[PDB]
């Protein structure tokens, strides 16, 4: 029915993220129905588990007349880091909360940096605690500082919606301040475009298995990740080996002959021309010229602490783990930042990875770092080199 959008509040400690998350739920419920959530209920965030990594995060849900929002608010800076790198749902947009009394702070910069790194596509800013500021020239100064900050990290600072308000006075009931929270909900709907449906994205099928039907040819199996493959359409086999071009000669679902295969369907794609021996672990079927194979990439990664089931010892320059992209582990070489000799468990770093085999890759692709068969960390492709 109504579109679902994943948002969240980012910004420095005590700028007003939780108060704002409360005010959003409260004002939207007071204006056009729903259940209002108190500050206390969002503040003491429960602990969530993302494959062994522990993250304190509050998941609040609210509705505007057209959209349904799944909103994340975390207590500490460490949770934001973990959540942006491996968190359950990738943000479609973010609300950057900036206290007009403090202006941009170290975590303001960090969240903006991580946001682009991790591929958060839209940022709306709520200039909080304006009830405390009597100087209009001061508000303009903070606003200009925030727009400069966003532009520094490739966000369109000059075109970013900035709402001047007070999250506390709005949670309190003050109509004049409650208007500004409605203006913010308006920007969520107008500035963040409708999220792209999996079925409307270019066709991609990560290859889970290969078989060869007698007389029909090679069958490649998997769950259609995105788009639609119709019988007769041209396809590319991208991964370890040099990219191959073929044609979908059939689509099968447990004996049922389909004319097409859509996103979320477990399907068997027939390829006339391709031989079984040409298909390798980690290959992908995709709409020709929509994905490129790469070996070298820049990534933002988090290494599990011993407590999270990860290693107890640090790793060094010579570390060569397995990178689990979609279907298989691929061994990679690591380049640590200038001056970094070792990486401790529980740390996050910028890692330049060189895979032994190319992998169909785009910025924003998430992966797992495994040493045995055990997860030692998680990452996101920031830049494809
Ligand atoms: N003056 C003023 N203080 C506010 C406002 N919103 C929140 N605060 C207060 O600032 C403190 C920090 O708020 P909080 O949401 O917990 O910050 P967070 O850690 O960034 O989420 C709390 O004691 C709030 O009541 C506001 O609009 N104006
Ligand atoms: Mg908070």
């Amino acid at each position: 029915t109504k579109p679902h959008v994943n948002v969240g509040t980012i910004g420095h400690v005590d700028h007003g993220k939780t108060t704002l998350t409360a005010a959003i739920t409260t004002v939207l419920a007071k204006t056009y129905g729903g259940a209002a959530r108190a500050f206390d209920q969002i503040d003491n965030a429960p602990e969530e588990k993302a494959r062994g990594i522990e993250i304190n995060t509050s998941h609040v849900e609210y509705d505007t007349p057209t959209r349904h929002y799944a909103h994340v608010d975390c207590p500490g800076h460490a949770d934001y880091v973990k959540n942006m790198i491996t968190g359950a749902a990738q943000m479609d947009g973010a609300i950057l909360v900036v206290a007009a009394t403090d202006g941009p702070m170290p975590q303001t910069r960090e969240h903006i940096l991580l946001g682009r790194q991790v591929g958060v596509p839209y940022i709306i800013v709520f200039l909080n605690k304006c009830d405390m500021v009597d100087d209009e020239e001061l508000l303009e100064l903070v606003e200009m500082e925030v727009r400069e900050l966003l532009s520094q990290y490739d966000f369109p600072g000059d075109d970013t919606p900035i709402v001047r308000g007070s999250a506390l006075k709005a949670l309190e009931g003050d109509a004049e301040w409650e208007a500004k929270i409605l203006e913010l909900a308006g920007f969520l709907d107008s500035y963040i475009p409708e999220p792209e449906r999996a079925i409307d994205k270019p066709f991609l099928l990560p290859i889970e298995d290969v078989f060869s039907i007698c007389g029909r040819g090679t069958v490649v199996t998997g769950r259609v990740e995105r788009g639609i493959i119709k019988v007769g359409e041209e396809v590319e086999i991208v991964g370890i080996k040099e990219t191959q071009k073929s044609t979908c000669t059939g689509v099968e679902m447990f004996r049922k002959l389909l004319d097409e295969g859509r996103a979320g369907e477990n399907v068997g794609v027939l390829l006339r021309g391709i031989k079984r021996e040409e298909i390798e672990r980690g290959q992908v079927l995709a709409k020709p010229g929509t994905i490129k194979p790469h070996t070298k990439f820049e990534s933002e990664v988090y290494i599990l602490s011993k407590d999270e089931g990860g290693r107890h010892t640090p790793f060094f320059k010579g570390y060569r783990p397995q990178f689990y992209f979609r279907t298989t582990d691929v061994t990679g070489t690591i380049e640590l930042p200038e001056g970094v000799e070792m990486v401790m468990p529980g740390d996050n770093i910028k890692m330049v990875v060189t895979l032994i085999h190319p992998i169909a890759m785009d910025d924003g692709l998430r992966f797992a770092i495994r040493e045995g068969g055990r997860t030692v960390g998680a990452g996101v492709v920031a830049k494809v080199l």
